[PDB]
């Protein structure tokens, strides 16, 4: 007997300021999150149906650890593509990640938030080189505009299908 | 690329008036079919989520032939619980089944319709061996009381994807 | 920041036999159990909308008592509301009522926990507890009584619904 | 454009304590009422796909016991006319609230069905074949249904609204 | 008996032209009207989830009264990015609904419509100003990317929410 | 007795690399194809509500031939609005189709798709006058933010109706 939908815990991460609450509120709520309040920790549940299965998101939202990583089925690593600290950050968060799962293969989706903004430093291509070089997709959204949002999500739920076959 | 929810083929077959149409309409319609207007062939859809997977259902309404049988992906073989021949039927629908097939294992639903009415002549424990015997699941109905109707289809998705 | 949708716990009680799983699994699968198949403990979510507000339903189905358990306690101590199931062909199971809600109250230490008295098998010819009977008795713990048929599917969804409404008074 | 689902305004009419109430918070609520608390006037709605169109129910709940009737009697667009089937006599004031709907409608030809509640009882006093016959005589669907098993409420609503459909083409 | 979902009545004002046709016409059929018709009076309908509550808003739309801003439950207060006219009369509306209301605390939101356009003439910082000063949510919009109409419409539903109780 | 849901048999149409398959599994899937897999030809099937009915979309994604044409019931004609070439490409995919139909009057949206991009080549008033001419509508699209995505399809199903009354 199915007993229930498919659930999957995915955790955001990366540097401060990057967005990581302002994509899963914009997720959740469809509201964009104008203000800047630093997260310590939460937790968002939502049911979504992708590829015509139900399932249920449990996103974890972190601040810019080890027992998050662990649990974590699939992981966001989020930079903004006007701060390039940010991006080259996203190597020692995916580091961290391989770490504490103890794996080279751990579902992950690198995201290039903040696009709808002028003010770019971070290259199209080379995100998607770095992308490319791990092996994952590469997904540009913006909280405020929408752009990617869902997509990134439900990507990293693919990405989690296709590890778990 | 997934390129939308699955489909599922399924047949609905039995003698005549054992109420093959009252079940898919009720199903289809949520409207319980009084009269008793004789089909030659109808299809119908409906998009249903089904363990969490959302599918298709193309359902062919058949009489009381070969072509049906063999586009067929999975068959309610169904009987009225207060006509015993409707029930002896039930051998020979599934052998031209087997045999257009050519197959000895088709997903199958028995189901024993009309439950609701007093005048039962065929007993759940008859039927259930029946349906033990050909290792399929048997389900009363009630095309009046919806009593299994969505079970019955649901099951046969169900049947249809352990078969796959 | 809402978070997403309401949890409720939905503990589901009553003596062996009685149809606590086939109306769980009614309820999840649309599907009727004809099989009897003791249970242990077994556990199952559902996303519905009861007046308007989208929840999750996270119902543990346990076991008849059969004897003494800690584990017993702990499970049942995680429960928000509680479905009281007897069967109304079986009047032995309609008195153990009274031992499922000491045991409920007992364990969540409290005289006013969410509870629904579900009269089960509805359906059989072989009634044995009036409906009015079982109604007094609901009504002497201040409770709503619900009659259902895990097998025609009546009241199933009502007997759910009607815990969480019950649990929603209780958080107000 | 298209400015949003359409709206159906349906009224529940018919004798004291045949269940309209019950029948609507049934479709509603997924609940069944079993005190009898008498209803002077309630509204309720409810979104719901019907032959692969959404809409709106807009459902007036009536008192089975003046100003006021023909106020709703005039906004409603169908009319559900329950009678229990346990009950004769509500079953005979049938054709006088359907010629009360016709008043106050000013029209011989308003969207209708009967329905024949508390089918789940025991003491029918109303045979099937009585009940078809009477709604054949007046060309308008008859629906068994029960307030607690849910036999026939949604298709008493949904076939209410199909009638309207036909109705206004 | 809960009789059916929470009904919520919206008023959409604001200056000719700034797109308040276009705004509700995007959340109700996802389309972006080109043409501009002016409007006399339509009210439209939907039924969503917001917070996980369903609800029904019946949206008025009207043109560039009295009896409309008296049973209207909550605003939104247009403008146009690139119309600066139509930012100063955003006061002008605010003051009319409060004097129809009778009421210094109207659920109201300000939104910033046409923010796909370059030609901007009205600053975000003006705008969020003003908006705080009122005590009300500011939400920037665009009719034809969709960017913030959910958005407007559910923070508006919020507002209301939050003054009845 | 009504079957089921309405079916409509979409076809998507256009020069090579302008997106038509990036737009049809932004519709199905939520996501942003970035590689570019030329098509021979896949379909695709999705349910939703349209004007408060609810259809099943049969959609033909095809490559940059009369069977096809001869089934569907509409057709999205989509160029690249940084492309001038598949723009003028327009009106021999519209001849091709209304020789295979054997009609002057086909069901037919123009989608000027990757509005997103800076280096746009036709203008969209062009765009506009050309479907003038026709007698069809005009939307922009991006597949990459989803801008118009739904509005394209759900456009063409209400000129689909619109042709069989
Ligand atoms: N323009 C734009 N602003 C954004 C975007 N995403 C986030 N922001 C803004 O960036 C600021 C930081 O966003 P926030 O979600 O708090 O970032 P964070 O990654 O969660 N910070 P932390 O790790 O401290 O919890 C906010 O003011 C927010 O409005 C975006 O996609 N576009
Ligand atoms: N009481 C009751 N009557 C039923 C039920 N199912 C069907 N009927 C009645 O049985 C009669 C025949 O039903 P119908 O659906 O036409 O049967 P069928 O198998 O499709 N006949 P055919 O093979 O001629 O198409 C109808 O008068 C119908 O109302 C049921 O479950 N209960
Ligand atoms: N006729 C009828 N039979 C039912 C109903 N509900 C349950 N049953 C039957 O009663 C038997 C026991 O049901 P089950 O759900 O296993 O009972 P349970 O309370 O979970 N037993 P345990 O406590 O051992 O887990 C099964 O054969 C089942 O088909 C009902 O409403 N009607
Ligand atoms: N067994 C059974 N009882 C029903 C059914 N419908 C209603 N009842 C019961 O009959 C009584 C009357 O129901 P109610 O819905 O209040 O009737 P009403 O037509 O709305 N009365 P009023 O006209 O005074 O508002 C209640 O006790 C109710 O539980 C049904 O289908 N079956
Ligand atoms: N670029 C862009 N154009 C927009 C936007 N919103 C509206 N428009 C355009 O602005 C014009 C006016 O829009 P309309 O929705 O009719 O505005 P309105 O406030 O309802 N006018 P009125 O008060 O006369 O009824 C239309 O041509 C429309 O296409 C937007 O967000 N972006
Ligand atoms: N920026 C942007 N790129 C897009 C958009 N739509 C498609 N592309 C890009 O353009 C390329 C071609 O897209 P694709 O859908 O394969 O084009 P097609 O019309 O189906 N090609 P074919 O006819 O060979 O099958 C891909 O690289 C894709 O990422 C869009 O709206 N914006
Ligand atoms: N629902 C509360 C829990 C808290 O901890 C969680 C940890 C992860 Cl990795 C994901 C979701 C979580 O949700
Ligand atoms: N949708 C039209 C088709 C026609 O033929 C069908 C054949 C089967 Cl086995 C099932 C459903 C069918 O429906
Ligand atoms: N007279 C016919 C009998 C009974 O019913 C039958 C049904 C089929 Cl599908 C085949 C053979 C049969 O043999
Ligand atoms: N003698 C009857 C027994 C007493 O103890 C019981 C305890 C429970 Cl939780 C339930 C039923 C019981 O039945
Ligand atoms: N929704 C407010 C209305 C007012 O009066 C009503 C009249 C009818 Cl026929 C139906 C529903 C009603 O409720
Ligand atoms: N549903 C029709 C009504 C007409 O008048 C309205 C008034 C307001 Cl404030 C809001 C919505 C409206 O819609
Ligand atoms: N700015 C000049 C006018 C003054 O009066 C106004 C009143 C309203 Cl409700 C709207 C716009 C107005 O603008
Ligand atoms: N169901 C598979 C079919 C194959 O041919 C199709 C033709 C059209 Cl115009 C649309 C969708 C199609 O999908
Ligand atoms: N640019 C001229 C070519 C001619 O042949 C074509 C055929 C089609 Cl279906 C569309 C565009 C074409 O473009
Ligand atoms: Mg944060
Ligand atoms: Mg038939
Ligand atoms: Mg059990
Ligand atoms: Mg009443
Ligand atoms: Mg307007
Ligand atoms: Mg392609």
């Amino acid at each position: 007997y199915f007993q229930g939908m498919t659930e999957y815990k995915l955790v955001v991460v990366g540097a401060g300021g990057v967005g990581k609450s302002a994509l899963t509120i914009q997720l959740i709520q469809n509201h964009f999150v104008d203000e800047y309040d630093p997260t310590i920790e939460d937790s968002y549940r939502k049911q979504v149906v992708i590829d015509g299965e139900t399932c249920l998101l449990d996103i974890l939202d972190t601040a810019g650890r080890d027992q998050y990583m662990r649990t974590g089925e699939g992981f966001l690593c989020v930079f903004a593509i006007n701060n390039t600290k940010s991006f080259e950050d996203i190597h020692h968060y995916r580091e961290q990640i391989k770490r504490v799962k103890d794996s080279e293969d751990v579902p992950m989706v690198l995201v290039g938030n903040k696009c709808d903004l002028p003010s770019r430093t971070v290259d199209t291509k080379q995100a998607q080189d770095l992308a490319r070089s791990y092996g994952i997709p590469f997904i540009e959204t913006s909280a405020k505009t929408r752009q990617g949002v869902d997509d990134a999500f439900y990507t990293l739920v693919r990405e989690i299908r296709k590890h778990k076959e």
